[PDB]
């Protein structure tokens, strides 16, 4: 298919396009990508389906890949889909864009994929193979099956953390707050399962995203141009350890990528 994450191209070219006359909002905008400009000279216009920020997301941190981290290297991660799915049976009430094999099926490829970026020498040939398979096939959305598995793994253990009087993270406070959300099958079922042209990860999802792959992930918040959200960087106190990731969203829903 074609490109899901489109061709770069200069960011200023990019915002003078998109931002036309004198309205305050746009001035917003034209100031906020004059700030990205500083340390980005280009941007890459990533589909604005539901999935605009797990492609946007997995797409840097695939093409900046040059180890293969911990956690898709520990055996566990093909072991995880029998071992959820059998002890949490609603697990079942999955909405694919029998469950087990098809989720491990994703997670192994979402593991080849990035061990065989992480081989090779050059960001160029690492681009090129992510520019191949972020074409809007099947390999392309099976990627998004497995981070939205790690997903609801990682909200299934904060849960359960919380249950057990644990320290958790506050976001997961949040997350669990939302009256759509109050558990683990509520946010499968209303969120992660979403319709499309509607759906899209909210804003406390973006820190359950990081905590899935452990990447921090630094947002440039455009409408938030003047205030200390200008920047948001999910999760607030990641491990030094963990890849850094940037994206832009103009608002809280649609991500684009800004490179060099
Ligand atoms: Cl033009």
């Amino acid at each position: 298919g074609p490109l899901s994450v489109a061709p770069e191209m200069d960011i200023m070219d990019y915002c003078k396009k998109e931002w036309r006359g004198n309205t305050q909002k746009a001035t917003c905008m034209k100031m906020g990508y004059e700030e990205v400009s500083q340390k980005f000279t280009s941007i890459r216009r990533v589909r604005g389906d539901n999935y605009c920020a797990l492609r946007a997301t997995l797409f840097q941190a695939m093409s900046q890949a040059v180890g293969l981290p911990p956690w898709l290297q520990d055996p566990e991660l093909m072991l995880l889909p029998e071992k959820l799915i059998s002890k949490y049976n609603w697990i079942k009430q999955w909405k694919l864009g029998d469950l087990v094999d098809k989720i491990k099926e994703s997670l192994t490829l979402l593991r080849k994929k990035w061990a065989g970026l992480a081989e090779m020498r050059t960001a160029e040939a690492r681009q090129i193979a992510c520019d191949e398979l972020f074409t809007n096939e099947a390999e392309e959305y099976s990627l998004y099956e497995a981070v939205k598995f790690l997903m609801l793994n990682r909200a299934i253990e904060l849960y359960n953390d919380k249950e057990k009087g644990k320290e958790v993270p506050f976001f997961s406070v949040l997350l669990f707050a939302r009256d759509t959300s109050n558990d683990p099958g509520q946010l499968l079922r209303n969120h992660l399962n979403q319709v499309r042209h509607t759906g899209g990860l909210e804003q406390v999802e973006m820190f359950l995203l990081a905590y899935a792959v452990r990447h921090t992930i630094q947002v440039y918040r455009l409408s938030k141009y003047n205030t200390e959200e200008f920047i948001t960087v999910y999760p607030t106190d990641p491990p030094k350890d963990w890849p850094v990731v940037t994206l832009i969203a103009e608002d809280d829903r649609h991500y684009n990528i800004p490179v060099r």
